[PDB]
């Protein structure tokens, strides 16, 4: 690979995210002023688990059509043979959703957005697994604190889709190679803009999957949708 060229690369994958990032930052950031009165939270509550699972289910696809939205916007991914970006987006499509997740959460005042409004954690007492709603929060609370400049997120995102490092990939090499490059252009973007610190304070492996596992297997048990 070439220096200038890895820079080009920077610039697509930071683009592809902005293209396929769901929700505008400049709505979140602006529209964070209003939140749920506590008559509206208590109507989530009050509603039936069955009722907010509906709700995070399709909010939650909607979101990782989204993120299959970027991955088939990243330029390398399209020559690697199918079942390799099956797999990789199988294990890394939840984990990307989480990390998607702290750039809705308002550190301020621990209310994430969901729905037209930000709320707190009461909303999903209808739900009625609080370790669970919990770990979103506070990893997001932490992931939110390094205050993630947007280009960031967007090759965080890339270097969690490839992975090598996956169960059960055909031709690897094409995926290590790329997995590199991103990691190349991540590395070199930092230092290109004085935020090579954050290296050693990112999550590491590790909670993206435990985090995500941990939610992924809730639903193997209890549910049959997609699985
Ligand atoms: C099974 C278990 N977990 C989930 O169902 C689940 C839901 C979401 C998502 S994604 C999403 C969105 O995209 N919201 C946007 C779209 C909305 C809008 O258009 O306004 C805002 N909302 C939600 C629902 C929110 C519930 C409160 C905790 C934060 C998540 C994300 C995830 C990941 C990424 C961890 C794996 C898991 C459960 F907790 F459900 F039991």
């Amino acid at each position: 690979a070439s220096l200038t060229e890895i820079e080009h690369l920077v610039q697509s994958v930071c683009k592809s995210y902005r293209e396929t990032c769901q929700l505008r930052l400049e709505d979140l950031l602006r529209q964070r002023s209003n939140i749920f009165s506590r008559e509206e939270v208590t109507g989530y509550q009050r509603k039936s688990m069955w009722e907010m699972w509906e709700r995070c289910a399709h909010h939650l696809t909607e979101a990782i059509q989204y993120v299959v939205e970027f991955a088939k916007r990243l330029s390398g991914f399209m020559e690697l043979c199918q079942n390799d970006q099956i797999v990789l987006l199988k294990a890394g499509a939840m984990e990307v959703v989480l990390v998607r997740m702290c750039r809705a959460y308002n550190a301020d005042n621990r209310t994430v957005f969901f729905e037209g409004k930000y709320g707190g954690m009461e909303l999903f007492r209808a739900l009625g697994c609080s370790e669970l709603i919990s770990s979103i929060f506070d990893f997001s609370h932490s992931l939110s604190a390094l205050h993630f400049s947007e280009d960031e997120i967007a090759l965080y995102t890339a270097l969690v889709l490839i992975n090598a490092h996956r169960p059960g990939l055909q031709e690897k090499r094409k995926v290590e190679q790329l997995q590199y490059n991103l990691e190349l252009a991540f590395h070199h973007h930092l230092c290109k803009t004085h935020r090579q610190s954050i290296l050693a304070k990112l999550p590491p492996k590790g909670k993206l999957r435990s985090l995500c596992s941990q939610h992924v297997e809730r639903l193997q048990i209890f549910q049959h949708l997609p699985a």
